[PDB]
């Protein structure tokens, strides 16, 4: 896991390429009922966390993903006030999306409260999210939990771990039309996406999906040095028919970017992530 | 190379590396300048490295090699005369000659084992080579800038202060230029600095970004640089229609990537502009 003072990110979803971080020092290595976590402090990135052997989060990087996957949905509807966040163990989505004004109610759901106990401790700037008196936390596996729930939610973002272990429910297709009916009538979600230049292919796919499904669904990317290939993909969908996700139905102002302490969304930035490079635009379009 | 994976580490990018799962060693040779490596890695193909540091894989080259070539040549109205600094593998040269406005390439590469490695290795780049419009010329790019006065109308540095001002000089009046910059996730602090050194030399400097998975962090950026002060490097001055992206084979670039290439993140943004 650790060798020579570096740790190595290799998966079979990422073949013949990997991300190594060097360790100044070991945190914490312990077996949940549900993954393998791992956090050290790196020495160029602050403290890492790992799960199953993948790279879920960097203090130095961890902005642009949360920001991200937060503020493309929010952003995208006109006055989203009850959020679900399916995931999200480090508490870093949570932070960014208690920010905005008309949320009322962020409700969690995390399946591994060994994820949320072991963030507190080492993920600070992340976990902060679990100080909201907005928050509602819930356990339980998300697939099932959405089961649960019907015209209930404005937005719901899965920020989720890997396709192998606890995560693979969240990969059922059939999550996305519980989601659908979870969703208010005029509901969006966002989901962690492909990475464009490793799973083009799967992108294309879950698109399609969702268009048999949603009037509205889109794909975004933002940069983040320490997921696979250095950038990561959001699915967008909406249920209502005009929503445009390339043009903030929300723009925020200079004012609100700096109030929010954004280090990479604003507005221009939401434009941007829906301009891909030709040969995705090709595959998607 | 160790445990057939090839690891990337440099001082630049401190405490992390890019590994490449290796296939075959093709190539482990020292030229008069320089450590040549070439390798077929499991997944993007051949592999080209200078002194331990990555500069193509067949896989992703597309993205960096249509972008320092279409950035400054679709922000000029008519580039006829084009130099590129360094472009051993042949690539940036491929793409600069798509464009039928572009009559000569002058290409000066200080390394000519490298351009015969690359034709070997790396053919898909190296196929820039066979153009007629190349006046191929060796030795180092820096002395060779100060033998031309008002000669180009865009100058590329392919790469692996003062030279700027050389630049400068061997552009034409409403000559552009494109330089491989820094890495924003990575050396923001530098890109600041060149561009309040490029502010001072020329009434428009601009930085744009492209991604590419095996450069560090993922991406590289762009230093552009224009004596024509009505120069718009964010809105394409020459725009692509569709079919145009299609018959220049483009697998990156087209005119929307172009101008979102100048969207920074905020911290990036934040720090170039306020
Ligand atoms: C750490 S967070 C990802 C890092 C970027 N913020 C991913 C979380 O998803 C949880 N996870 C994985 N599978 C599920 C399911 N099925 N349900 C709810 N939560 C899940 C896992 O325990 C991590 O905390
Ligand atoms: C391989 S290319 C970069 C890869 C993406 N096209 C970098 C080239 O720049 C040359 N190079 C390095 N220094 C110089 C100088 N000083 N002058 C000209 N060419 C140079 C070097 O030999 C490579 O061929």
């Amino acid at each position: 896991a650790i060798r020579e003072g570096w740790f190595r990110e290799t998966c079979s979803l990422w073949p013949g390429q990997a991300l190594s971080l060097q360790v100044e020092q070991l945190l914490h290595h312990r077996r949940s009922r549900y993954q393998d976590i791992l956090v050290f402090r790196s020495k160029t990135y602050g403290n890492v966390l790992v799960l199953d052997g993948v790279i879920q989060c960097t203090e130095r990087d961890e902005f642009s993903y949360q920001e991200m996957i937060a503020n493309l949905p929010l952003c995208s509807h006109p006055n989203p006030r009850k959020v679900l966040i399916i995931g999200g163990g480090d508490g870093g989505v949570l932070r960014e999306v208690v920010k905005h004004p008309s949320v009322e109610s962020v409700v969690q759901c995390e399946i591994d409260e060994d994820v949320i106990q072991v963030s507190k401790k080492f993920l600070p700037g992340m976990a902060i999210g679990y100080s909201s008196s907005k928050l509602t936390l819930h356990v339980g596996d998300g697939f099932e939990f959405m089961k649960q729930n019907q015209d209930a939610f404005d937005v719901i973002i899965t920020d989720s771990s890997d396709p192998m272990g606890p995560a693979e429910s969240l990969f059922k297709e059939s999550y996305y039309q519980l989601m659908k009916t979870a969703l208010k009538e005029d509901g969006v979600l966002c989901c962690q996406g492909e990475c464009q230049w490793l799973h083009l292919d799967l992108i294309k796919e879950m698109r399609q999906f969702c268009q048999s499904l949603f009037p509205v669904v889109a794909y975004a990317y933002c940069t983040i040095p320490t997921y696979p290939s250095g950038q990561i993909g959001f699915m967008l969908c909406s249920k209502n028919p005009s929503t445009n996700f390339q043009e903030p139905v929300q723009p925020l102002t200079q004012q609100q970017v700096a109030q929010m302490q954004l280090k990479y969304y604003n507005s221009d930035v939401h434009r941007a992530a829906f301009v891909l490079p030709e040969f995705a635009r090709k595959a998607l379009n």
